[PDB]
């Protein structure tokens, strides 16, 4: 089905007008932002509420600093602010931050049991932030094994008869949780639908989300243009028309990852890569039969233009275009002598494309694999080693030990690895079913253990549970590499949750600004 979108986003120029009077207020509103968290004497709850509130404005990239240090110091501290709802969000904040705040401070509210005491269910503000707390647990954490449950059923009685827009930002997350939505969605839902509304807001932040978020989306439509060009100019259209044209859609995954402006080179590579990418899987599922799949798969191995003329004619456009963006890449990094980390990505590629080739192995023989082995293939086939190892390709402080953590396959990336496939694969049972796909992931399980198509998502769901709280532990420091590096393999997988439809964020992140 094409695009939806067409020339839409080929035409942006940014009125250097607009863009400068945004940039010059916002500076002043930076710094009165910076003052304010810099602020002497400030309750607990107060300061977390201000630090919370700063991110979900989507404006704390601004204050990493200044952020740290005073949740370092609530780390060390260690304050009893006894009312639940401050000692969640103090839980949360924390955890999200790396630092491994003990799970025992909700001991005071649960009874002889490890159970929550059911008379809190009456604490509307305590229980949000406990739901949202519940998400970002580790395997340690069983004293929270009941949080998400309680504050759930609790939460849905209490919502149809709270005023606005509480209602809303309870109703919201129920249905998407904080820690793991996109930034820029959360950021745009809160600043919009709940903080705007929110009578006690504070004028000043309202109007610095509002304008940032503005600014930095005319960068974000700056680049999509320049993007949209250079798939124009490809005419994959029409020169290669069997791929998705998900060029738009390709832009927003690249966002979710990271929207900072100083990741805008990164941004731009990344959908080039992205878009590059569906379109060797469009080939390898609805195209390519087995002969000429195994003759890519090697030219692919090899890497070398020569190879070029064993492919079909189709193929050679796809296998010119993908060495001349490498090519690209190369010549974008070689001012600040970084051309050379490109390779790391190729590698990944190369495996993505051998395991690619093995899938359709499979569905030829009509071989229904065991879990194990499944998994040991269907987890490259997901991309994302691959997008993880582009995602650092742009960002310039990325070192060559990054890469070789990185290439280790470190269990935070492993468990964002699974998310996707294992979501995929319950997304995909019964549809790639009838398209005869034999080793689809479900009946590998199904087959495999004994257990229905039921109980084999529900088990898959419990790989997806597990490699969260996987996530979650690799976020704590201390960190095997800067958390910079850490973020693009979150964000990938909250970009899951996401996806599993793009429509509406594509409109308000791309489309429409925050009307001030
Ligand atoms: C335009 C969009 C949605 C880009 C990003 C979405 C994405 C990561 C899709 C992966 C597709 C896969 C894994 C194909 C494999 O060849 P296989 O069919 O073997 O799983």
């Amino acid at each position: 089905s094409p695009s939806l979108w067409g020339d839409q986003f080929l035409s942006f120029s940014i009125d250097n007008q607009v863009a400068e009077k945004y940039a010059k207020e916002i500076e002043a509103l930076k710094e009165q932002t910076r003052n304010m968290l810099l602020a002497t004497g400030m309750k607990l709850a107060d300061t977390l509420n201000l630090i919370d509130t700063i991110e979900r404005l989507g404006i704390s990239y601004h204050f990493e600093k200044e952020i740290d240090d005073i949740l370092d110091q609530i780390y060390n501290q260690n304050s009893n602010c006894n009312d639940l709802c401050t000692s969640a969000l103090q839980f949360r904040l924390l955890r999200q931050h790396g630092f491994n705040i003990s799970p025992e401070i909700f001991s005071k509210f649960q009874d002889e049991n490890g159970k929550f005491k059911e008379s809190l269910a009456s604490d509307v503000l305590g229980l949000l932030n406990l739901y949202e707390a519940s998400h970002v647990r580790t395997h340690a954490d069983d004293i929270l094994e009941d949080a998400l449950a309680f504050s759930t059923i609790h939460l849905e009685s209490a919502a149809p008869h709270l005023k606005s827009p509480l209602r809303e930002q309870v109703t919201h997350a129920l249905e998407q949780c904080l820690h793991k939505g996109v930034p820029r969605v959360e950021t745009r839902f809160f600043i919009s639908s709940i903080y705007d509304k929110e009578q006690s807001k504070n004028n000043v932040l309202l109007r610095f989300a509002k304008l940032d978020f503005n600014l930095l989306q005319m960068l974000h439509k700056q680049e999509l243009a320049q993007v949209s060009r250079w798939w124009k100019d490809l005419d994959f259209v029409t020169t290669l028309p069997y791929a998705r044209d998900r060029v738009v859609e390709c832009y927003f995954w690249a966002l979710g990852v990271y929207f900072e402006p100083q990741y805008s080179q990164a941004r731009v590579m990344l959908v080039k890569t992205i878009s590059m990418i569906s379109i060797v899987d469009d080939t390898f599922d609805a195209y390519g039969t087995v002969k000429e799949l195994e003759a890519y798969t090697d030219a692919i191995q090899r890497w070398d233009i020569n190879e070029i003329d064993r492919l079909p004619d189709y193929m050679k456009i796809s296998y010119k275009a993908i060495l001349d963006l490498y090519k690209d890449y190369e010549k974008e990094l070689s001012s600040a002598g970084r051309s050379h980390i490109v390779c790391h990505a190729i590698e990944r590629m190369k495996e993505v494309v051998r395991n690619y080739n093995v899938e359709s192995t499979w569905f030829i023989e009509g071989y229904t694999p065991p879990v194990s082995e499944y998994l040991s293939n269907a987890l490259a086939t997901t991309t994302y080693y691959y997008l993880a190892t582009t995602s650092y390709l742009g960002m310039k402080s990325a070192t060559e030990q990054d890469f070789e953590w990185l290439s280790k396959n470190p269990k935070i990336l492993e468990a964002s690895v699974i998310i996707w496939r294992v979501i995929d694969d319950t997304a995909t049972y019964e549809v790639e079913k009838s398209r005869g796909q034999i080793a689809t992931g479900i009946e590998c399980c199904m087959r495999d253990y004994g257990i229905s198509t039921k109980e084999a998502m529900a088990k898959f769901q419990n790989m997806a549970e597990t490699a969260w709280k996987d996530i979650n532990e690799g976020l704590l420091r201390p960190t095997p590499v800067s958390t910079e590096f850490l973020t693009p393999i979150l964000n990938l997988a909250r970009i899951v949750e996401v996806t599993y439809v793009l429509k509406p964020h594509i409109i308000n992140l791309l489309v429409d600004s925050i009307k001030i």
